[PDB]
């Protein structure tokens, strides 16, 4: 729960190509101390190898290389980490290859039994991984053996493109750009999903569950809607206020924001102010160097980093004192 230090200087740590169509979910991990760091991850699939570049802060950037298990050399749509060097690789046709990232050995090949495209796959839920259909079928599958089950069946009237899981591991938000945001409870199969109201014209880019356990932050194209989960479905934490030349991202606390502008080529930091109840401009930094259409913020004890993404490359920039 630390306040973001005052930061006027940035340096370029990394430039690399990556594969924007390989959905790599950010994996949580516990310190040699007693808290969790979010690791953010990028995958470059080239020459039949997978290259994973990861960081939890600006101090350490790791890149791991793994072969690509598919004989035609086709790209996984979704990649997610499991326990004990397990790597979950989702391939078209709902086929999942569990690969050991240290040995490079293929451990298991699972064909998930669903006519609908798998749209969410996560492994740090730790004998099972969770997967989800674009129709809202949610299932748990064992890494090691056949143990598996379906907590929710496919609906006819939705389409999802992505998902995010709450830290208590019971709330799963499934969503698509067009405004659909449905929250499922994995603890009771018999419980109906909750529909969250997002106007359709505001394109949903991402949904995060904040650290406090009760903010669901919905990052739209030009605006952010933050739902308070303690209250009636639809209750905002604060009102939505808008602050296509600007990508942004919010940290896991849901109170720090870095926005990048493609006109001025600069990073602006916004803090959510607890007195004033809005996002207020805190710091601005000019970058010295194509258009970054996406970004992710990381920060740990090491320091704050922004991963700035194009359609085919990314830049890791540190934000220093």
């Amino acid at each position: 729960a630390p306040k973001w230090p005052i930061l006027k200087n940035l340096e370029l740590l990394q430039a690399q190509n990556y594969s924007r169509n390989i959905k790599t979910f950010p994996y949580k991990e516990l310190n040699k101390s007693m808290y969790y760091d979010k690791w953010v991850c990028m995958c470059r699939c080239e020459d039949g190898a997978l290259h994973f570049t990861q960081l939890k802060d600006s101090k350490t950037i790791t890149t791991i290389t793994t072969p690509n298990p598919r004989t035609g050399g086709e790209h996984p749509a979704i990649i997610s980490r499991g326990p004990c060097n397990r790597l979950l690789l989702l391939y078209p046709g709902n086929q999942i290859t569990i690969l050991d990232s240290k040995t490079n050995k293929v451990l298991r090949e699972i064909e998930v039994d669903s006519a609908n495209e798998i749209i969410y796959m996560y492994g740090h839920n730790t004998e099972y991984f969770i997967w989800a259909d674009n129709r809202g079928t949610i299932g748990f599958q064992s890494y090691e053996d056949d143990s598996q089950y379906i907590v929710h069946s496919a609906k006819s009237d939705v389409e999802y493109s992505s998902g995010v899981l709450h830290k208590d591991s019971l709330l799963l938000a499934l969503y698509s750009p067009d405004g659909i945001l449905d929250v499922y409870n994995l603890s009771s199969p018999d419980q109906a999903s909750s529909r969250f109201p997002v106007d359709e014209e505001a394109k949903i880019k991402e949904v995060k569950f904040a650290d406090n356990g009760y903010w669901m932050v919905v990052e739209c194209d030009q605006t952010v809607v933050c739902f308070d989960l303690r209250k009636d479905v639809g209750t905002l934490a604060y009102p939505t206020y808008t602050i296509g030349t600007v990508t942004y991202d919010i940290d896991d606390s849901g109170k720090n924001m870095i926005a990048y502008s493609n006109e001025s080529n600069s990073l602006t930091i916004y803090k959510f102010d607890k007195k004033t109840k809005n996002w207020t401009k805190d710091e601005e930094s000019a970058l010295c160097l194509a258009d970054f259409t996406d970004m992710d913020v990381v920060c740990g004890d090491g320091g704050i980093a922004a991963i700035l993404k194009t359609n085919d490359s990314f830049n890791i920039v540190a934000l220093t004192p």
